[PDB]
């Protein structure tokens, strides 16, 4: 009921189209569509196609979770390891723990070093000020950069942890901190790591971080186009791209561009765990939940919260959930659905995707929207996605 429902989005001119790729994990079931068009600088249509090139925004976190990972293979960092000597900047934050009446802020000395597996699991506590009201109140007081200068990663998230390292959970720039810690311990750029260690490996060559200067990519950009003529990536943010146009090198949290088809690649190796990425016990490891109990219950509560649909990736408010190395990780089974471990998360607000190793399954599914960009359509399309997927898988299941 993509069909169907995709077309009626079409029609109403809230989407130009979208992207799904979808694959067990041997290839046998396949499921590819570009549906609809999209709109070149020139004004001129042409159809959505497989390799159009698309935004990846922060589906660009599993894959910087993934080089993060390499890293730990390689010994140069460890899951569980002090960071405070490679990033000086993570060790010198303070936890703010709330304001007083008159509103003067209340921190507090960390109690304790900042690791990878904290940033990769968003329980660093380094938050979005956008999602986090208590950073929100800090940010603006402690203002104001209309500097709009260029920043780099630490030159950008520069605000107190929202509580003790390990202790909680909000949805934040870890992956960005741990994209600037693969540069460091590597000595080279992220994008040069990831095209050596990820992109090689699988033949993808299409790929760029923000901004895309290559002009083979550019003639392929989805959002290049008249509403997006800086290829910012708005339609799939929902408004902006503020991040991007501030920004200096790689942003690991969301700055990648790639197409469907060479994403669908980096999760089918995960799903097939068949070496290409990582050894087969250090996938298995992202599968996890890795929240301890504090952090679990600050998950919880989150996902309570008014932002708790974004957070739920459009698993059910019953269905139990941890965050493993990647996403959201379910913890039980939903029969006829995600199966319990299934790995899962998105970028902005019309891309999502999902690693189902138990019912052997993933897949993405990336709308092309129309700015405005109707937010509760999106949700509404992405669960079309992510269940109709499933209902194909069953159908083709029983053809055989
Ligand atoms: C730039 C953030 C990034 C990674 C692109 C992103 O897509 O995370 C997504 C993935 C999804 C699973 C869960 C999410 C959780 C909360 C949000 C609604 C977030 C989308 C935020 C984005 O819509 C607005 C930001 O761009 C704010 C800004 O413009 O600075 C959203």
């Amino acid at each position: 009921h993509m069909d169907t429902t995709f077309q009626a989005a079409i029609d109403t001119g809230k989407i130009n189209g979208a992207v799904v790729c979808a694959t067990d994990a041997q290839g046998h079931f396949v499921y590819n569509k570009a549906t609809g068009e999209r709109t070149l600088l020139s004004g001129e249509k042409q159809p959505q196609q497989l390799d159009d090139v698309l935004y990846l925004a922060s589906a660009t976190k599993l894959i910087t979770t993934i080089a993060a990972l390499q890293c730990v293979e390689d010994g140069l960092l460890s899951l569980d390891g002090d960071l405070s000597s490679i990033a000086p900047e993570l060790a010198a934050k303070y936890v703010l723990t709330g304001f007083t009446d008159d509103e003067s802020p209340l921190d507090d000395p960390p109690a304790r070093p900042i690791t990878l597996k904290m940033l990769l699991t968003h329980s660093s506590g380094t938050s979005y000020h956008f999602l986090d009201p208590s950073i929100a109140k800090w940010r603006a007081q402690y203002a104001n950069p209309e500097n709009e200068k260029p920043r780099l990663v630490e030159e950008m998230f520069t605000y107190p942890l929202s509580f003790q390292p390990g202790t909680g959970w909000m949805y934040g720039p870890g992956l960005d901190w741990a994209g600037r810690v693969v540069e460091r311990v590597t000595g080279g750029t992220l994008m040069e790591f990831m095209q050596k260690r990820i992109f090689d490996p699988l033949g993808i060559t299409d790929s760029q971080f923000y901004p895309v200067t290559r002009e083979d990519l550019r003639a392929r950009l989805v959002d290049l186009n008249p509403s997006d003529p800086g290829a910012l990536g708005s339609a799939v943010i929902g408004g902006g791209g503020e991040m991007n146009l501030r920004g200096r090198g790689a942003f690991g949290g969301h700055g990648l561009f790639l197409t469907g088809l060479d994403f669908v690649k980096i999760l089918r190796s995960l799903l097939a765990n068949d070496g290409m990425l990582l050894k087969p016990a250090a996938v298995d490891n992202m599968f996890q939940q890795h929240l301890g109990p504090e952090a679990a219950a600050s998950h919880r509560a989150a996902l309570a919260s008014p932002l708790g649909p974004f957070f739920r990736v459009g698993t059910d408010p019953e269905t139990k959930v941890g965050y493993g190395l990647g996403g959201l990780l379910t913890l039980e089974d939903v029969d006829g659905w995600y199966g319990e471990r299934t790995l899962t998360w998105g970028g902005g607000l019309t891309l999502t995707w999902f690693i189902d190793r138990k019912n052997n399954l993933c897949g993405v599914g990336a709308i092309q929207a129309v700015l405005p960009v109707d937010g509760d359509l999106m949700a509404d399309l992405k669960q079309t996605f992510r269940h109709d997927i499933y209902r194909k898988y069953s159908a083709w299941k029983g053809q055989q």
